[PDB]
């Protein structure tokens, strides 16, 4: 039972992960009790491209062994990716909606990003580190097509140039994150700025909401000076300075919107 | 049965290619009805040198379970390994003819990386990516020794030195893709360039089939706008719109030969 | 017996330590007797941040199998590992009650400096060469924090500063020999290092006893001829010339000690 | 049986050489007629530092099963590494007694560098490439030995600073194919430098041997365009046209020394 499941383990180790695959599935095939061997079938299938087949090895190890918490974590790392492209193709439509050159490669940019991290997460599955980074980055992404939609049902020049300023930032930030997952630093600037364009959007749709001229201009006034601070977190993740001040900046624009 | 194999494969993890062959051969001695043995033996004899070997294990294992693709793909794999060893050697023998010790270094740097792409193919034969890779690169090399042989049945100076400036930017290109396989850009790059070392080679032939100066001027006019065009897009790959130019380039180039 | 075994070795080597505990763990409830299960189990436990776990299965071992030294030497890793742990809880308790930024700073990168060394013998348990750089780099945070404590004692600004500088070049000289382990000038480097700042705490704990303004200053002078020596030394490792300058520095402050 | 030689062959994937070389004795003594166990207990042990050992599980596999010629690789290979230890240690002796320390330190150098070429062909015994590279770094040291031992029997200042020359150089190449392993080109050169060296030895022993002012200044002549050019080719490796010169340049040094 246990021999096939080494087989694959080795075949995987040198990097035939289709021979992985089909080994793991006969050593399901010997004992399909195996918790282990379909974990590991859903996680070597999560790297060739099969994410259904991955998602139904998730699914029977968890209804098979419900306490093993790394059969969940797979099974959640196969919905980020699910979500992820969804958001990527949401952009994308977005971008192609606006017809801006600008926002369209900055949506491709941002789609490879996230496969980039996809693939790294297949690579190294266990890690809490990468696990919560592409967390912060799929969060981003949706606060992204979020701001996208926003700036599609406003339709200004001003607005639309702000969302493009608040998704290079996020797109930056998010690559910033994927360069380098293991530091606490740039985890903390990542979630200070998604905070950040999430109140971005909700004053610029409470704004257009209302649909007054002084509320309008205060809004430009509010996301111009969040995407300055933000650029500058940015450039200085380190400064715990520029974080309490971003963190000013975002209790204002919540304090703002919720008077309004 | 599968405990040697388990144990040759462990024994390719650690570079000991040699005795997990023999551990292999050992392996199918217990059991010669194992296609994962057969196949696993000729991917790692691959390695050591002896494509016979290699050869003869894919035919075992194909002959044995045909429905195995990745069998087929390492005796695809020997294929293209023996194909541009062929073109290999036959650029060597052109250029030995030709004397010239320009084309002599150039196909000896052309067969120093084909050999290099074959290791790496041979290191990860699964890769669908470095599989293509190598498979425009032997394609590369294949119009290469057609220019050769076409320079070599023409004779002039002049399109001699054209044949030398199509297979310096093909060995560069190559080098390129080689250095860069997993990137989508430089493949259609590669292909790009490939075809129009086609349509040049084909325009060429047949001026010089024809045998008139004016055609044989206007066919060294085409192939130098093509070289021109061809050193811009390796040059800048990423450029939609130099692909596009060398598109329209090459249809010409097809419109003109068709029409001659 | 030994499968299970074999299967928590593979799901190691494909980073999946979680599994590869679960593994041991179930190899070890196959048979008990197993000296190497209890190893590679508490080995492995180690990395994962289960301290409580890997030193049970420590002493399981050793107690099932005494001549094993490599069970010994991973349960000295984690003696150590918790001996670094309380230096640098100590330093950081030392830097809060002295409210220094700086001092504080230096205490976190140390903190910093000693995980890293720690997750570096994790990775590599049997290499005594990284084992006995983290031995000298253990010493090099307990020489520390003696001097946190002295100078906490003292209460001078100048032996404040005196001890900044100490501390500065210990955790220089620290970092030194965690980028390079495998090398002996370093090694030796920072063996002489730390000698000099055990002679030179000693030294102004006696000053400090002694409590008169003439060997006050002239601690002072020797504890920053020995931070000049130091920082020489640790600029120029390869120099047997400072090594032998630095060898009488710390004999002379060892003489003029132990006759004052 | 086979199960014990996974489990050290796992054991080693890890780096747990130690425990590795344990599992390969148990398995020895479950079966001592497995010649692959005892090739992977000396292959293991060379690692260790126990080259007797290693030795005699090598000599176990050649008895056992003569046609394994990897178990002669290895037995080579700890031929060679004692060979090059005797050929450190009489250089260091040699440097000794003539005191000069930049015959000492480029001694030091050169020992380094075999110890380091040693541990990188017991990391990869199986590769002939790095196997002939220390065959002629080992060839390499003989002749810098058999050079200081010359320049002892000797003893003028001007042969000193030739063989000093000649054994810098000769460490600079050595280093260079340390460095450098699978490139013929550097193979070539240093199989051409070591030529020359042991050219020049020989003509430089014949020339002290007859005691004749104008042999002397001949030699002496022959020597200095001798580490004129290969410096020139350790600079140049890829010029056929240094090579030639050099070839003819030993040649013209065997033709004199056989006619005097």
């Amino acid at each position: 039972a246990s021999s096939w499941v080494m087989l694959g383990l080795l075949l995987s180790l040198l990097n035939r992960l289709s021979l992985a695959a089909e080994a793991y599935k006969k050593a399901i095939e010997l004992d399909p009790n195996d918790a282990l061997a379909w974990l590991l079938l859903g996680s070597v299938l999560l790297l060739l491209g099969r994410e259904e087949e991955a998602e139904e090895a998730a699914r029977k190890a968890i209804e098979l062994k419900p306490e093993m918490d790394s059969a969940r974590r797979l099974e959640g790392i196969i919905e980020l990716i699910r979500r992820a492209r969804e958001a990527a193709e949401r952009a994308q439509e977005a971008a192609e909606r606006t017809g801006d050159p600008r926002v369209r490669e900055l949506a491709r940019e941002l789609k490879r990003l996230a496969q980039e991290a996809a693939e790294e997460v297949r690579r190294d599955p266990d890690s809490k580190d990468v696990n919560e980074a592409l967390k912060l980055i799929v969060e981003a992404i949706e606060a992204a097509v979020r701001a996208l939609e926003a700036a599609e049902r406003t339709g200004d020049p001003e607005v639309r140039e702000l969302a493009r300023e608040l998704v290079r930032l996020a797109v930056e930030a998010a690559e910033e994150v994927q360069r380098n997952p293991s530091s606490s630093d740039v985890n903390e600037a990542l979630k200070l700025i998604v905070e950040a364009i999430d109140a971005a959007v909700r004053a610029l749709e409470a704004a257009e909401k209302t649909g007054d001229p002084e509320v309008r201009e205060l809004a430009r006034e509010l996301v111009r000076l969040a995407v300055e601070a933000a650029e500058e977190v940015q450039r200085n993740p380190s400064s715990e300075e520029v974080n309490e001040a971003l963190k000013d900046i975002v209790k204002a624009i919540q304090e703002a919107v919720e008077s309004l």
